[PDB]
């Protein structure tokens, strides 16, 4: 199909997305960059979708975190998310798509701006949210591995799928974990969707980049970086350590698993056979330019190898 302006897409119904794409690319993403708003919007896709529990309720990827923001944004685990919700609200008001669709669309658009990134499958047609998420559904950085795997499992994700989804932390920072140093990234390349995150989480911790007693924070190996206690544990726990290490310098796996699992998350609470596939409106992501590697002055002796079956891979070091 050919839309009013000459752009094409497989299903004509997808045409309404093109002006929305242009609007968000300039006005939310600072001109199609992989920056702060991309990161927050990708976080938002998760804090929307994971509000889903067979026992407790919540409609999943339904736009509830916008529609019921007054409730959801005051949950402790949602600290800091009010900023991006308030930034997305005017676009949702202005355009003719549901908040659930908008959140997933903005997340997939944003991720496509990141070198090494992926086009997450996107489906159009979610109805407006009809309930707030229950509290206590979003994993927290001071939660155990057992707790996180049980929560994500409750929502339908296996342990390997949790690791795959945490490739998100390759383009991410924290603002509230240590509010003395807001905006500190989880890897040395927060504007590149790469395996740096899985390498750097495996390094021996050395320092706290800000203050030293924050709940849910572990030592970081690098002054410009913050480490979550949840990521420290997942990189090391016998349940997840071997999958974690398998991501290192495995960019094809990161891409293919992240996109597939994000699609599954984007569809929590929904039914893709009632939705329309609009994946071809999402832009083509830029490529990686070079290999993930150790930071300057590090070596493999700085890696806390945690997988019994398989030696951590050789890596070069930024010299
Ligand atoms: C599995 C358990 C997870 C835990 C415990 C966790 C925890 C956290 C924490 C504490 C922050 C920083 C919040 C702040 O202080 O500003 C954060 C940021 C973020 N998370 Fe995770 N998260 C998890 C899974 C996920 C998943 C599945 C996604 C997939 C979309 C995701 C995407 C992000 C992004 C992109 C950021 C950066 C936000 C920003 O830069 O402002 N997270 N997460
Ligand atoms: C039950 As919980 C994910 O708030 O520790
Ligand atoms: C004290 As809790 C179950 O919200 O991690
Ligand atoms: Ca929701
Ligand atoms: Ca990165
Ligand atoms: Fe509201
Ligand atoms: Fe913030
Ligand atoms: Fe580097
Ligand atoms: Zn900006
Ligand atoms: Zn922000
Ligand atoms: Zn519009
Ligand atoms: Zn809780
Ligand atoms: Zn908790
Ligand atoms: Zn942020
Ligand atoms: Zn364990």
């Amino acid at each position: 199909a050919t839309c009013d302006d000459g752009r094409t897409t497989a299903n004509a119904a997808c045409c309404i997305l093109f002006p929305i794409l242009d609007d968000i690319q300039e006005n939310l993403f600072d001109g199609a960059n992989c920056g702060e708003e991309v990161h927050e919007s990708l976080r938002l896709t998760f804090h929307d979708a994971i509000g889903f529990s067979p026992t407790l309720g919540g409609g999943g990827a339904d736009g509830s975190i916008i529609a019921f923001d007054t409730i959801e944004t005051n949950f402790p685990a949602n600290a800091g998310i009010d900023e991006i919700v308030s930034a997305q609200k005017p676009f949702v008001a202005k355009h003719n798509i549901s908040a659930g669709d908008f959140i997933q669309f903005a997340g997939a658009v944003g991720v496509s701006n990141c070198p090494g990134g992926v086009r997450i499958p996107f489906f159009l047609g979610r109805p407006d949210a009809v309930a707030a998420s229950p509290d206590h559904l979003v994993p927290e950085p001071f939660d155990s591995v057992d707790s996180i795997l049980a929560r994500m499992g409750d929502a339908g994700f296996s342990p390997v799928e949790v690791v795959w989804l945490l490739a998100s932390h390759s383009i991410a920072a924290a603002d509230k974990v240590d509010p003395s140093i807001p905006g500190t990234p989880f890897d040395s390349t927060p504007e590149v969707f790469d395996s740096q995150f899985f390498i750097e989480t495996q390094l021996k911790g050395r320092l706290f980049p800000g203050t030293a007693d924050n709940k849910g924070e572990a030592q970081s190996p690098l002054q410009g970086e913050i480490r979550l206690q949840s990521d420290h544990l997942l990189a090391r726990d016998p349940q997840t350590a071997c999958e974690w290490q398998s991501m290192v310098n495995n960019q094809p796996k990161i891409q293919n698993r992240f996109a597939a699992t994000m699609s599954k998350m984007a569809l929590l609470g929904q039914d893709k056979t009632k939705l329309i596939d609009c994946s071809d409106v999402i832009p083509t992501p830029p490529a990686l330019v070079g290999a993930a590697h150790l930071p300057a002055g590090f070596s493999l002796s700085d890696v806390e190898q945690a997988c019994a079956a398989t030696p951590f891979p050789a890596l070069t070091a930024d010299p």
